[PDB]
Order: C-alpha cells, then sequence, then structure tokens
C-alpha cells in the first residue's frame, strides 16, 4: 500500500503509478513527558531516499505537537520528495484521525467524541 498508518508509527513508500523512485521513510512518534512543558512528542524519521540513508529526530512540545504534519513532511521532502508525490500539497483527510490519537495520547487517558450528539446537531424541525 506504500503509505500506511498505525497508532505510534507511519510507513512511507511511493505507490506504483504515482512516482517510480526509491523513497522509503519511517515516522515514529512517542509521547514523553519533560518537566519543561509537561507533555511533548519525540519523533524519529529514518530510511533511504535515492538510496541515501538518513536518521533524524525532532521533538515538539504539547503546544506545537499538532504542527508535526507540516514539519514531518518538510524534512521528508528535504530528503528527496517532490510536491507531485502529494507530500504537503495533498489535504490528508485522515490527518484528523492521527490528530485525535495524539491529543488523547498527550492527555494519556482516551477521550474520543461519540457521534450520538452529532446526530442531533441540526436546525429545522
Amino acid at each position: 500500500q506504500g503509505h500506511m498508518f498505525e497508532p505510534g508509527h507511519l510507513h512511507l513508500v511511493s505507490l506504483p503509478g504515482l512516482d517510480q523512485q526509491d523513497i522509503n521513510i519511517h515516522i515514529r512518534y512517542e509521547v514523553r513527558q519533560n518537566a519543561e512543558s509537561g507533555a511533548y512528542v519525540h519523533f524519529d524519521m529514518d530510511g533511504e531516499i535515492d538510496g541515501k540513508p538518513f536518521s533524524d529526530s525532532f521533538e515538539l512540545p504539547r503546544d506545537t505537537a499538532f504542527n508535526f504534519a507540516s514539519d514531518a513532511t518538510r524534512v521528508a521532502q528535504k530528503h528527496g520528495l517532490h510536491p507531485k508525490f502529494g507530500a504537503i500539497t495533498r489535504v490528508h483527510k485522515e490527518y484528523d484521525a492521527m490528530f485525535e490519537d495524539i491529543r488523547a495520547k498527550l492527555h494519556a487517558h482516551p477521550g474520543e467524541p461519540v457521534d450520538l450528539e452529532r446526530i442531533i446537531r441540526h436546525e429545522g424541525s
């Protein structure tokens, strides 16, 4: 499937038909607690693009943790992805699913809005 997401990690390869180039990236995110900001996320990105191996680590506090999708993509394309791939230029619709994972993880305990209220959310009769 090329690109894949799981709670704790994201896999990246380019699907055939899109761009025939050797891009392979691993994105690991582990929420750790620092005494500075409290909650924060430690990220690791590693693979080999155009055959060039890389190992990268970047950390964002709870305040800018949800800004990850901008930076994680920025560093990925700096390693040899073009916007034609749909790196930052693709509106990731499942970003909201990753987003809600990370906001619950930062809280440590889960807290996912059940859609039963969303059924009532309307106005007419």
